[PDB]
């Protein structure tokens, strides 16, 4: 049994392309660390990210600087996880706060297929031990794209939609509930 919204997201969205350029002729990648598995889904649902307010300032110039002139990605991973869950791209600067992503990758890649890569700009941490927003250069990024691409993966947040999404609407009729009491 399959979900109707996945359905018509897998249709209408080439998830995970076979053909994927990972060596980059330009462009700017960062790490994003969501708080939880259910921003994820809904980002992934409504093409809408948000980071901090500082996050949100810096990628906000990141996207404005890049000026049409190449692609800014986000390679997305969950607070303690131990994976990155999927890769996106940045499609407009920030709104006042969020700002539209197309997903591309949606795909678990467990960390010990990246710590070897390390960040020279982050005191040659490994790119797994990153903070929201920290910048991958351009030589490093492509050698964390092309393992993403390539990886293999066993399983994806997608093997959890339906318990995303009933989540999702339990939540909401409580906090209704919830100020149907405060009124």
């Amino acid at each position: 049994e399959s979900h109707p919204v996945l359905e018509k997201l897998k249709a209408a969205h080439s998830y995970n392309p076979k053909e994927f350029e990972w060596n980059l002729k330009s462009g700017r990648v960062f790490i994003i660390k969501s708080y939880s598995e259910d921003d994820i889904h809904r980002s992934i649902k409504y093409s809408i990210w948000c980071s901090t307010e500082h996050g949100n300032k810096r990628l906000d110039s990141a996207f404005r600087c890049m000026s049409s002139k190449g692609p800014v990605y986000l390679l997305f991973s969950v607070n303690g996880s131990g994976h990155f869950c999927g890769v996106a791209e940045m499609k407009s600067p920030v709104d006042y706060g969020k700002f539209d992503v197309q997903w591309i990758f949606v795909k678990d890649v467990p960390n010990n297929q990246l710590r070897h890569i390390r960040l020279e700009n982050n005191d040659n941490k490994p790119v797994t031990n990153s903070r929201d927003t920290q910048e991958v250069p351009l030589e490093k990024a492509k050698q964390v794209l092309k393992i993403i691409s390539s990886y293999k993966h066993t399983t994806s947040i997608f093997d959890d939609f339906a318990h995303y999404e009933k989540r999702q609407a339990v939540v909401e009729v409580v906090r209704k509930e919830r100020q149907s009491r405060n009124k």
